[PDB]
């Protein structure tokens, strides 16, 4: 009800509220917000509520939250959230459209602060921008896409069909090379071996203030002798979050334009 007071935790409804004008009162994990999603900023103002997988309980209960928004089958469980305050946990997808539930949180949220018409327009841009996007896009043909990020040394987190990023590879005609299994979120994580089947595909892997760990994983035999790498094709990029809604969609398209 106060939209003054909204505490975000978890970092998708961070983005809806951003969205939509309004400042969080309270945000889980500011620090890493910033190196993990960045492009939406967050005023310093905003008070860090802990952890979002173990926010600080008594933090919340003092600061008296109006509403508390928070990602659905992620964190705290509801039925002690609620005891805190008012709230409503968000979908991220359905299981294959993360973009569509995006867009349908974005509404619901809207609807609860009865900012329908900035839905509206943010939406506006939102499907305006991805369009005019496409041409930047026509000069590549079929080849594939990876897209990535490196955990740590020994494991890469890789994105699929039923990623954040799909609706976009599709519109714009871009194959995405990664078929296998995924995670209800999208991703999985492989180990460095199981990358060196692709053979002529181009790679992005999303730093995340993580040199020293690319440094040791590209001294090693094995990601020299990538194919992709030797042909050239592998490409460092800034942070995207890969579990965010439209403001993080198109952040996506900003740095891939950027990097094909």
């Amino acid at each position: 009800i106060d939209p003054n007071r909204i505490v975000a935790l978890e970092w998708l409804p961070v983005e809806l509220l951003l969205a939509l004008g309004i400042v969080p009162y309270g945000v889980a994990d500011t620090i890493n917000y910033r190196l993990w999603v960045s492009e939406p900023p967050l005023p310093d103002s905003v008070i860090d509520v802990g952890l979002r997988t173990e926010p600080n309980l008594e933090l919340l209960t003092e600061m008296k939250p109006s509403f508390m928004v928070w990602s659905a089958g992620y964190g705290p469980s509801p039925e002690m959230l609620a005891r805190i305050a008012p709230g409503r946990g968000f979908n991220f997808s359905d299981g294959k459209q993360p973009l569509a539930m995006a867009r349908k949180s974005l509404t619901e949220m809207a609807d609860l602060l009865n900012l329908q018409s900035a839905a509206e327009t943010h939406l506006a841009q939102y499907e305006d921008f991805i369009r005019s996007m496409k041409p930047r896009f026509v000069k590549r043909g079929a080849r594939p896409l990876l897209l990535t990020t490196l955990i740590d040394p020994r494991h890469m987190l890789v994105f699929g069909p039923n990623s954040l990023f799909q609706e976009i590879l599709d519109e714009y005609g871009i194959p995405n090379a990664w078929q296998g299994e995924t995670n209800f979120w999208g991703s999985t994580a492989v180990s460095i071996d199981r990358l060196a089947a692709y053979k002529d595909v181009d790679v992005l892997c999303f730093d995340h203030d993580n040199s020293k760990d690319m440094d040791a994983l590209m001294a090693t035999p094995l990601w020299q002798a990538m194919p992709f790498v030797r042909a050239g094709r592998f490409q460092r990029v800034p942070a995207v979050w890969f579990y965010g809604a439209t403001l993080s969609a198109m952040h996506f398209v900003r740095v891939l334009d950027n990097a094909i």
